[PDB]
This record gives C-alpha cells, structure tokens and sequence, in this order.
C-alpha cells in the first residue's frame, strides 16, 4: 500500500508521516514543485529525510537577520567591525584559532573588563597550549568551550578546579565520554579528587566507575552511595546499590536491593542470592476477542499514542476499557504501565502462535528484544525508521526478504505484521547467537550492531577474569544506548524465561559472560 504526496500532506504530522515521505524521496518520486511547502510537513526535520530534501531544495539559511553585517567580516577585516560584531564572531574558536596574534593580542585589551571570558580565550590561543592557560585561570566556561573544540587536549588538573567543574551543565556528558571511551587519561585521574558531595545521580555513578578503574575502592563507594541517595528512578537507584554491596559488603544494602520495586538485573540478583521469591508478573487475559482499531494502520497507531501520552487519570480509564482485547493486547498493556504509574510488571506474549514451535530459550529471546524495541506495538517506527515489534532498519529488512528467503512481492512494510516480524526476528537472532552465545551479547549487537560488539570483545580489559568482572564491563561498554539496551533485555529474558517454565538462576549468566 502507496500513500502519494497529497494523500500525506492530509495526514497528521508523526514519524509514520515522515516514513512514508522518505519512501517517496527515496524513489525520486518527489518534484522540486512538491518540495516548496515540505519542510512544514516533516515530524523531526533531522537525519535522512533532511538531506534527501536539501539535494532537491538546498537551503542556505538560517543566521539571525539582526547580526548579518557581522558574518560579512573575516579575520583579516575584523578589527574594522564594531564592537557587537566583534564579540559575536568571537563565539566560535574556529574563529578565534583563525585570528592571526597582533589583533588577538588587540582584541583581549578591548575585552577585559566587560567580558573577561573572550580575553582568556583570545590570549589562550596566543600560547602553545590554550587548555592550560585557561585551566591556570580556572575559567570554567573556557575550559568546556575548548573541551568541544577539541578533545586532544589533556592536562592534570587539581583538586580546586575539578571540583568547580560539576557545577556546569556540560560536566555530565564531559565524564561520562571521557570515562567510557577512555580517553584524556590526565583528565580521568583528576576525577578522583572531586568530593561526592559536590556530585550527584548519574555524574556520581559514572564518578565511582571511575574510581573502580583505578582500584580506588573507598572513593567508589562513596560515589556510589551519592548516586543511590540522589538517583531519580529506583532502576538507577538499584545500579548503585548493587555496586555498594559488591565493594563493601554490607548485608543491608544487599536486602534494600532485594525488596526494590523496580525488576532489574540488580535486584532479580540480590532476590536469587538471598533465597526471596521472583517477582509477581502480572496477568493479562481480555475475554473480548477484537474491536474496531487496526493494528496494521501506523497512522492510527500516531494518533493513539499520542492521546494516550496527553491525557488524564479519567481519559486513561477510557482508553483502557476500550483496548481490552486480545487482538488489541499491546495498546492495552501500554495504557495500563501509564495508568498504575509504571509500578506493575507486564510481559506480555502477544501473538503467540507465531513462536510456540521454537524452543523456549529462543522463545525468551525474541519476546525479550520485542518488549525493549517496540512494547509489541506491530506498526512502531523509530526515528531512524526501524520498523514494527522486531525494528528491522529498511536495509536489512530487504536483505532478509528480497535476496536470503525470496518471498515474492516482498516490501520492508511487511515489518508490521507479527509473523513476519517474529519470523525475521528468529533468523536475524540465529546469526547472532551462533557467533556470540551469551544472551546479553546478542542484545548488544542486536542494538548496536556485531560490528562494534566483536571490537568491544576483542579488547583485552573487556569482559576477562577481575575481582569486579562482568559487572565493570557492563558500565564501560562504549555507547551508553548499547549499555542501557542490554540491561534491560537481560532482565527480559530472565523473566520470559521463567513465565515459560524454563527458568534459568541470572549467576549462571553472569559466569558466561566471562571469557575463558
């Protein structure tokens, strides 16, 4: 099923809409004439779609009309600007680094009193290292302008300066990147003298991962125990707990973990090493058989979805009676984890004749991955539009129909249908685990690609034997989408797993993920 241009432009803005106009530039099928009014039709105007509809309509904009006479201006002219001009180029250290020494060394007197931070700039680039004449001057908002400029830059620091740093809004993303991709190794030991109390939630735990790194096991610690008693959600809360226990012991950290709300790695973890019962899953049987909503529209998924995302605890009450059904089952699942405020447990099994004949490890699996992707919605699309309950990106999806199983007619819409999404699903899952086995693993490459997953293996200070293993390696995995996806579908598939009565004890994962 086509949609034309003028069928779409109908249609509510969304990232079904989006698709569906990628799909027509893709195939050359939209004009010059059709693109004039196209930009105020696109949901997220980013990535793909963008420079597919800049190739047709290439646009020049956007600077601020009120500043246009400074952007005429060039480093060997800009002493000739007034003073406003001046100051706005002097944003960008491209600029500044362009600049030759006379007229930095001029524009830094013309700065120093009503705007100190240009004339530590301008004067820093007049050295051989600009990081540490900004770092003498402890000129925080410098220190980060640079650190964007450049990453190569790499000093000590002391216990002053790094503890000024925190307060900055940049600081969160600095640590994290530098500690995960190890990277600024000067930077990352300086790290060790910022005081827990000047950090918090996700700044402190990545702090005392850090500190773990350097075998600094009581700066962890506290830390970590920062990052427990900041933490917002009770999932990160628990990550903190856990790293608590494992450094210092104590038995009622370990206990707090194991009565968590929150069903997590962590505390399925504790729950099993202190003999307390698993979980209560909840129970979703609807008596109705169907209604009148389609689930293979992805326009009317949209729509749904953003009502149920807007609406009050009267409108929810609704809503849910209304997608009580079974051909429904997945709209009503995700009414129901926003009308009980993400307090209950719901593992769906939607659609599930399409998987029964599978053993049921990989039964878990697929179920595990389809909970994380997508909810079981069977029209979802991601912002890169991966596609339905399994988000098979187009490239793939095209490879496994068209070329490997040769179904005839194939098109990458047949994503949303849950046969096709499981059955796509079960071979794609197959070529992961014959090369990676641990479960864990295959959610990494799943999400990431096996790409990035063999060079993160490959390396000798990942996933080996340590006193801390494989739990350190599960913090340092180097894109934090990948990290956080891999926790999650862990923690599925040792639920599916057990609703299907194949239970397996999570310690026996974890002793799989080390490479022997």
């Amino acid at each position: 099923m086509q949609y034309s241009i003028e069928k779409l432009k109908k249609e509510e803005n969304s990232l079904a809409k989006d698709y569906y106009i990628y799909r027509l530039l893709e195939k050359n099928k939209i004009s010059k004439k059709d693109a004039q009014d196209l930009n105020s039709h696109i949901f997220r105007y980013i990535g793909k779609i963008k420079s597919e509809l800049e190739k047709i309509i290439p646009l020049k904009p956007y600077i601020n009309p009120k500043y246009a006479k400074c952007y005429t201006y060039t480093a060997n002219t800009i002493l000739d600007a007034n003073l406003t001009c001046q100051s706005v180029r002097l944003n960008s250290l491209v600029f500044i680094a362009s600049l030759n020494s006379k007229d930095r060394t001029t524009l830094a007197q013309t700065f120093k009193n009503q705007r100190p931070d240009l004339t530590n700039l301008l004067l820093a680039f007049n050295t051989s290292d600009p990081m540490s004449y900004i770092v003498q001057k402890e000129d925080i908002n410098g220190f980060f302008k640079l650190y964007n400029y450049s990453k190569k830059y790499d000093l000590d620091l002391n216990t002053s300066l790094v503890n000024k740093l925190p307060n900055h809004i940049g600081f969160k993303d600095f640590a994290q990147n530098i500690i995960i991709k190890k990277e600024n190794p000067k930077f990352r030991h300086s790290m060790l003298e910022i005081n827990p109390e000047n950090v918090s939630e996700d700044s402190a735990f990545y702090l005392g991962v850090n500190a773990l790194t350097y075998d600094k096991t009581e700066l962890a610690y506290d830390f970590f125990k920062k990052a427990a008693q900041s933490f917002k959600s009770q999932s990160n809360k628990d990550n903190a707990i856990f790293w608590m226990w494992l450094i210092k012991n104590n038995e009622e950290d370990l206990k707090t973990l194991s009565q968590s709300s929150s069903l997590n790695i962590y505390s399925l973890y504790a729950k099993e090493l202190t003999n307390t019962p698993f979980p209560k899953i909840e129970s979703l049987n609807p008596s109705k058989k169907k209604n009148n909503f389609n689930m293979q529209d992805p326009f009317a998924w949209q729509k749904i979805n953003k009502q149920i995302r807007d609406a009050n605890a009267s409108q929810l009450d609704v809503l849910a009676k209304e997608f009580d059904t079974q051909e429904t089952l997945p709209i009503y699942a995700y009414i129901l984890e926003r009308k009980n405020n993400f307090k209950k447990h719901y593992f769906i099994m939607p659609y599930y004749d399409n998987i029964k004949d599978y053993n049921k490890t990989r039964q878990a699996l697929i179920l595990a991955i389809a909970r994380q992707e997508s909810r079981f919605i069977p029209t979802a699309i991601s912002v890169s539009y991966a596609l339905g309950m399994m988000q098979f990106m187009p490239f793939l999806a095209n490879h496994i129909g068209e070329k490997e199983l040769k179904i005839p007619n194939f098109d990458q819409d047949f994503m949303f249908k849950p046969e096709i999404a499981y059955y796509f699903g079960n071979y794609h899952l197959n070529y992961l685990e014959s090369r990676l086995k641990s479960p864990l693993f295959v959610a990494y490459a799943y999400n990431g690609g096996i790409g990035f997953t063999n060079r993160m293996l490959a390396r000798n200070d990942m996933f080996k034997t340590g006193k801390f293993e494989p739990f350190l390696s599960m913090e340092l995995v180097p894109y934090q989408e990948s990290r956080i996806y891999g926790k999650k579908v862990l923690a599925n598939y040792i639920v599916y797993r057990h609703l299907l009565n194949d239970s397996i004890k999570i310690s026996d994962i974890f002793e799989n993920l080390i490479q022997n």
